Parts: structure tokens; sequence; C-alpha cells
């Protein structure tokens, strides 16, 4: 299967996936300087107040919290977007050093890591549905570099030792993504794709200017994590990140001047 190496990694992705050298791939490079000022985006409304988290799994490519989207508790709406999306689950994306991680860049710069809070669109019905139209998707994707501690991210940090290996899940309820966002809310969009397999090319990205700051000793328990199965050779979960993709006919908007 598909994955982060030599042998499978995102130079290969498209010999099963051939859309990954489709017209809209993501990430991208951000150029700050050639993105322009939309006045019309509105303020993005992100309502999590009521969200409920479920679990927390290792995938084989990442971690993620699974929340329940069977009715509109956890939703974004405005910035860029008609209607409404709930929150699915979140992840990230790291490095195996503080240089790289990120999956978006922002005039080359590359961060630690970036999570990425995915949403679907309800008049679609279901995530598997929304996969398959061009405003299925909305991700909000947020950057992290290293310096002070994220109090809001310790919770997941202080799991991950139980779900070491791929396919290992625990229970993770009442957690609060709330804890994970950023002050501003300012933001860069474009219309893209997943990051990952099937690579569809279903999703509004809105990518948040102002990075999070987590801590040295947080990011090092994302890296303990495993690719592998138990019992497999153990190979560290680090750079699980797909690089800038072809920006072609795009055009990134800021909600920011
Ligand atoms: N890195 S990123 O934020 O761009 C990743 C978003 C991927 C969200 C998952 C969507 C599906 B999973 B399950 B099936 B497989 B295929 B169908 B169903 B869920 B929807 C699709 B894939
Ligand atoms: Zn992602």
């Amino acid at each position: 299967h598909w994955g982060y190496g030599k042998h499978n990694g995102p130079e290969h992705w498209h010999k099963d996936f051939p859309i990954a050298k489709g017209e809209r791939q993501s990430p991208v490079d951000i150029d700050t300087h050639t993105a322009k000022y939309d006045p019309s985006l509105k303020p993005l409304s992100v309502s999590y107040d009521q969200a409920t988290s479920l679990r927390i799994l290792n995938n084989g490519h990442s971690f993620q919290v699974t929340f329940d989207d069977s009715q509109d508790k956890a939703v974004l709406k405005g910035g860029p977007l008609d209607g409404t999306y709930r929150l699915l689950q979140f992840h990230f994306h790291w490095g195996s050093l503080d240089g790289q991680g990120s999956e978006h860049t922002v005039d080359k710069k590359k961060y630690a890591a970036e999570l990425h809070l995915v949403h679907w669109n309800t008049k679609y019905g279901d995530v598997g549905k929304a996969v398959q139209q061009p405003d299925g998707l909305a991700v909000l994707g947020i950057f992290l570099k290293v310096g002070s501690a994220k109090p809001g991210l310790q919770k997941v940090v202080d799991v991950l030792d139980s779900i070491k290996t791929e396919g290992k899940s625990a229970d993770f309820t009442n957690f609060d993504p709330r804890g994970l966002l950023p002050e501003s809310l300012d933001y860069w969009t474009y219309p893209g794709s997943l990051t990952t397999p099937p690579l569809a090319e279903c999703v509004t990205w809105i990518v948040l200017k102002e990075p999070i700051s987590v801590s040295s000793e947080q990011v090092l328990k994302f890296r303990k994590l495993n690719f592998n199965g138990e019992g497999e050779p153990e190979e560290l979960m680090v750079d699980n990140w797909r690089p800038a993709q072809p920006l072609k006919n795009r055009q990134i908007k800021a909600s920011f001047k």
C-alpha cells in the first residue's frame, strides 16, 4: 500500500491514484505576495461549542481524533463556504526534525507540523458522497511551530503511548478542539484536494495565517508513533507529509490585507 517511503511515497501515488497529477492537487506553496486580498470573503465561523469527540486512532499514516458527525454539533460555516460543514476528524502531519513537516508552505517556509480539521458539506449527507463533489469538504489547516507548549494539545499527546502502532485505537471523549486554534482566524483559501489517497479533488482549503506554538516535548511524542503494525519492524511515523504540488490555474485568496 501507499506510504511515505522511498518505494511507496508521494512520487509513486499517481500509479494507483492518477488524479495525483490533476489540476487541483494539494498542498501548495502559498506565495503571500501573489495571494489576492478579497474584501468580499466573510469571516470564518467556527462553532465547536458542542463538539463530541469519540476515539483516537493510529491509521498507519497519521493519528486522528474522530467526532460524532451525526448532527450539526461542531460546524464550519462562512468564510469562502456556502452552507454548513460538519467536523469529522482532525489529524496531523509532521517531520523527523522541526524544519519540515507541514504540507502547505508559506513563501517556501516549512513548519514543523500541520493540523488538519476535516469537515464535510451536510448537503451531501455523508463523507463518502461529499468526497465525490468539488465543494464536498472543507479542511481547516493550522501550522505548528516549536516553542512554548500548547496546553490544549496535551490531552492528545498523553494518550499516544496507547496507540503506538497501526490499527490501535482508544476512547477519546470530551476533547475540546477549540484549544488547538490560534487567536486570529485570518486565512488563505483555494480549491484543492485530499493530501492523502484517494487525493480526491473535493476540498475547499482554509489555511490560517497564524501558527500555534507547541513544545519540543509535545512534538517528540508525535515522533514516537509507528507506521507499522505491532510485531513488524519498527518504522517511526515521521515525515508523513506530501510536498507542495503545482498551483496550475488556481488563485489563492486572502481574507486579510
Ligand atoms: N490530509 S487531508 O486533510 O487532506 C485528509 C482528508 C481525508 C479525509 C478522509 C476522507 C475519506 B476516508 B474513508 B473513504 B477513505 B475515502 B472515503 B471515506 B473517508 B472518505 C474518503 B477517504
Ligand atoms: Zn491532512
